[PDB]
């Protein structure tokens, strides 16, 4: 239940997710840039040229000095287009924007998966912490008992030394578990993206279900149709298929329309006088007759780039298939391994019960009961690593399934 | 023997290899693009300009409207070149294409080596599987015997619990080995690039030699001249050296010949009438007298980029040296370690013979024979990891040597 | 003491550091490129246009052939800038150069820390080598003693086999540690960047202090103000803020002054005769009245890019915070773990002393003394891995603190 709140908080506040959502807007703006090219551009132009072959003659100087002044609206090289290369560029930009949106969705799912993995690791670490703490308590109890026994002369110094060594060995394990727990907490605080993240997480471990234990993978086609990474690859392939059309349109003639409307005069004073309203119109037709490879090798570049995009799409499909196969195998194998470790923990607990019953009857010493404690507790914490790994494998399955 | 067939199949069908081979064609097409620039560009141009200072007057309107219409062939800004900057760009593109070819060769080698490594991992996993299966059988035999002994009262419940725990521990090892084997199979099917890869692999392990056990590394100079990544780095350095000449030629004057031949008239009706065949020739000589840093800082950019290219060449050489030295050290050390594990396995088998002889004589119980079975088999599988690591190290040495 | 010398040698000779220092010069050159745009550009221009409406007429042909030949100086489209978009791009290039300098500093620190870590790993490996060598010696002593005992019939063949197995196991550990030591030496020779690196290191490990043991992290704001990668991120954000100004200035009108001074004549012979000194001056005003999204969506692109840069800055801050937290936790935890392992080593040494005292008195056999040797030595080296990891964690803390 806390996972949904964590996911909502990440969606609200995560920084890389904000980066991806803004990249969506960036791709949208670039698509708008390319789409705006499809409409004619009109520009207000004010120009004045002053030229003469003799020298000096400035500010109404004494010569044949020519001056022209053109102010008005102008249609600047409107490409009237038989194929719509601009349209193909707009299509490529739109496909790029769609791919960016799909990549943002994939980043969102990846962030969710990372967060839940960190949470599961933290829970396992908390369980391990309680486990090793009580284990160290058991070790210290055994050390105290052995020290008291040698003080009475019933034990050699070798036994005291071995007890000390066992206690120190357990202490190192406790330190390692502390380091693991602190690193997990730091990873969670990094993932959540807020300085108050440590306040939003529960402080103690819980035995409740966190994520669904059994997931049906369905068919490979369903994985293909739902995973955002494959969708981004397909959209990128489509953008490349637009680029091939652009390079193909590069071959055909383009018609360009240059026009103007405004005023013209040889002197500034007559710039706004009656009868100065002028205009112009031109339709030029551009077609390199012989590319010499200049436009042909552009076609081969486009074709080869589209081929590389197709191969990238196939490779991403193969990577997705590998990921889902690995995740399914891990899920099944870790489920069975967790069953095995659960059986081991139950056997150790039964051994504890028998040792406790023997000791309370005065037949076995305190050392046997304490050692049973240590053994069953070590097995119970060893179960926890397998359980946490199974949960992380389930999360990896969920991610790799899209 | 199967390895050569796998290599041929990968060359025929691998997707990243197809990407690299297509990138070869892309670099070739780009080289053709840049080489086409060295030849004159002649384009067919048709233009019509209609302009006048008063307004209205459309479609032969009543004024001094000037209309000109020019249709013909035109040499569009042929840069006749005193230094051949275009030639330097063509050389840079050719060097880039050569570097792309070398990178494709390196990708081929990498894919091949990954294939052998995954295959060897699968073989080792199969051996480990047979091992742990029979080990688990041994554990069940011991558990059954201990259960039968407690049923008769000759064994305590503690012994039954320890037998159960050992059997459960062995089950976990079997599950881990199953996960490893399945992951190796998935890796192989990913690498081979075919859904029927699981049919192209033999289902059982073999003791036959797969790759040459003793390889002479030769000298480091031979490694430099044969490893494709160093060659790709050298070709990239050469392309940088060509871009140096490009930026250097950016300083010198360029001569640009614009030309045209076609028709021109004040009215459209006379466009194809006699006496309108016009021509034009215009050479321009371009040389910024004072760059102000505009052409100079380009020169510094080129020189500094060349220095960085030399540095990357040296770094790649150092990385290759590190890789080959590590591979040699690993080969020798894992050879000696495998010898050690072979000795351990032989000692365990001798203990097998002795324990079996003792048990068949009725001196030792079935537990001793079964425990010895477990021990010798655990040693035999522990040898297998070292052997597989040595084989993978040999494959890595092959990859590193080109 | 040797560490500062190693750092100095790396600064003098490292290749990636040379790459970064040269990238500083490259960024400086690009900044000079973009800054030189702020000044007017003058270019020597010589052109000759020969055109006429009929055909033939080459080399003073018989027609109305028009020839003009202009040689002189020309101010080519010098942009008079209302907003200084040129200034904004120069500022963006300057910020990029500053970011490159900071990134070079960060690369310097990273290379230093890598060198220190490799050196510490080599020291630990040397200690482990002496350790495992004497441990193997102990194993062979035990094997010889057990073989001599079986020759006399006082020991079974099973005991000889277990002794052989233990000796072979120890040999494998020796081989593994040899591989580790050789790989560490290879890493050092790669990092130092000189073929004579193996002559600059001590052949025997030392117990002296190498790096300071206690470091105060200070406050997070201090980490924000000193770590070079955060500085590079901030500088990149500033460069993005400058490109914001460039895209904003793209909206406003641009004045463009074109000018010329030189000679002009209808025939070549009069190119340098008196009375031909011509000049030209033109100030054009360019302002698209309706962007149509062409300039607006550029503004959106710039704003969204600036937002993405801000998010990148925040994410880099979070990454640095995570790194310093991990480093502090590791420092403390490995300090306490090293204390625990030191206590274990001391206990094992005391057990050694007691076992030697017993054996010299003729109470315990040689096997017990040899086993005490093996145990105390294994524990003493098990301390060494923790010590080396603590040193490496200190180095990581130094790197992550800038």
């Amino acid at each position: 239940a806390d996972l949904r709140r964590a996911v909502d908080t990440a969606l609200s506040n995560n920084r890389s997710l904000r980066q991806a959502l803004l990249d969506i807007e960036a791709a949208r703006a670039q698509y708008r840039i390319q789409r705006a090219d499809r409409l004619p551009s009109i520009n207000a132009n004010a120009s004045g040229n002053r030229q003469r072959l003799p020298a000096d003659l400035s500010q109404t100087g004494r010569s044949e000095v020519t001056s022209n002044y053109q102010v008005g609206l102008g249609l600047a090289e409107y490409e009237v287009d038989l194929f719509g290369r601009v349209r193909n560029l707009s299509e490529a930009a739109l496909e790029t924007y769609l791919a960016t949106e799909e990549a943002t969705r994939a980043t969102q799912i990846s962030l969710v998966a990372e967060v839940i993995q960190a949470y599961l690791t933290r829970d396992g670490a908390l369980r391990r912490m309680a486990l090793v703490e009580q284990t160290l308590d058991s070790r210290m109890a055994s050390l105290e008992l052995v020290s008291q026994r040698r003080a009475a002369g019933a034990a050699t110094a070798l036994d005291y030394q071995e007890a000390v060594g066992l206690a120190e060995q357990a202490r190192a394990e406790r330190e390692s578990t502390e380091r693991q727990l602190r690193q997990a907490d730091n990873a969670l605080v990094l993932l959540l993206g807020t300085p108050d993240a440590a306040r939003l997480l529960p402080a103690t471990p819980r035995d409740d279900l966190m994520v669904l234990q059994d997931i049906a993978p369905g068919t490979s086609s369903e994985l293909i149709e739902r995973r955002p990474d494959i969708l981004a690859s397909e959209h990128r392939l489509k953008a490349r298929n637009a680029d091939i059309g652009a390079a193909r349109a590069a071959f055909f003639p383009r018609i360009s329309l240059t026009g103007s409307v405004g005023s013209s005069s040889a002197e500034l004073s007559g710039l706004f006088d009656g009868g100065s309203r002028a205009w112009s119109f031109a339709p030029t037709l551009s077609l390199p007759i012989f590319a010499g490879g200049r436009n042909r090798a552009n076609l081969d570049l486009a074709e080869v780039r589209q081929d590389a995009a197709v191969a990238d799409y196939e490779g991403t499909i193969q990577t997705a298939f590998r990921e889902v196969a690995d995740a399914l195998a891990a899920t099944d194998t870790l489920r069975r391994e967790e069953a095995a470790r659960q059986a081991l923990a139950g056997s150790s607990e039964a051994a504890m019960a028998l040792a406790k019953a023997r000791y309370e009857g005065g037949v076995d010493d305190y050392l046997r009961y304490l050692d049973a404690q240590r053994s069953t507790f070590s097995n119970q914490t060893t179960l926890i690593q397998i359980s946490t790994e199974r949960q992380i494998a389930l999360v990896d399955l969920f991610r790799s399934l899209g």
